[PDB]
């Protein structure tokens, strides 16, 4: 059978976000070169993620595009952050590249990035975000950036996310004003996320290149291909 998004239960919603969680991929190996290629095969697997994230097939493939044409880039970037909690200071791309401050000073404007990205990681430390509040930030950030009845399911399907959330506190203890407290901090770290993802559009396009940022038809042409991949 088939579960539709607003009828999940808040346990059901995070074994379904913790059960598309995607891989933790390697650096195949000149920085540039291991991010960019990284990045890349990242994407991939954050298109098959999207498309088991409770509600986002309901979506017209144009309306799924949009949402991961403003979303790829904090969603990188939150997994990027997440894994980099237990490093201070440093940068966990992958197990076999985990960057330093100094290390960012190699390409120009690339340490302005770095900072913002070690500053969110040592907030998501100092909160102790949790595995099962992360995958629900992901699911917002999703959901969420590209916004601007149909829209009406999608904010319905962010209320279910938000109640998940809730559930989660309320279930580590939390009194109600606590858990609204950490609603509130989580939920304000996304306007840092999306600040970082801004910053690091700009940055891509202050670049040589002209195909480094996913265009509408790559991404159109990604959730296409999707559907002659086997299971
Ligand atoms: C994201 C990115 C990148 O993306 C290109 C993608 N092109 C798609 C195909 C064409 F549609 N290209 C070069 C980069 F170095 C970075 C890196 C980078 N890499 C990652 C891998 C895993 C997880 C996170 C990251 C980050 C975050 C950040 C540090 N990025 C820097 C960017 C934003 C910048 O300021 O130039």
């Amino acid at each position: 059978g088939s579960h539709m998004a607003l009828s999940l239960t808040a346990d059901q919603m995070v074994s379904a976000l913790l059960d598309a969680e995607p891989p933790i991929l390697y650096s195949e190996y000149s920085m540039m070169g291991l991010l960019t290629n990284l990045a890349d095969r990242e994407l991939v697997h954050m298109i098959n993620w999207a498309k088991r994230v409770p509600g986002f097939v309901d979506l017209t493939l144009h309306d799924q595009v949009h949402l991961l044409e403003s979303a790829w880039l904090e969603i990188l970037m939150i997994g990027l952050v997440w894994r980099s909690m237990e490093h201070p200071g440093k940068l966990l791309f992958a197990p076999n590249l985990l960057l330093d401050r100094n290390q960012g000073k190699s390409v120009e404007g690339m340490v302005e990035i770095f900072d913002m990205l070690l500053a969110t990681s040592s907030r998501f430390r100092m909160m102790n975000l949790q595995g099962e509040e992360f995958v629900c930030l992901k699911s917002i950030i999703l959901l969420n950036s590209g916004v601007y009845e149909e829209k009406d399911h999608i904010h319905r399907v962010l209320d279910k996310i938000t109640d998940t959330l809730i559930h989660l506190m309320a279930k580590a203890g939390l009194t109600l004003q606590q858990q609204h407290q950490r609603l509130a901090q989580l939920l304000l770290i996304l306007s840092h996320i999306r600040h970082m993802s801004n910053k690091g559009m700009e940055h891509l396009y202050s670049m040589k290149s002209k195909n480094v940022v996913p265009s509408y038809d790559l991404l159109l042409e990604m959730l296409d291909a999707h559907r002659l991949h086997a299971p």
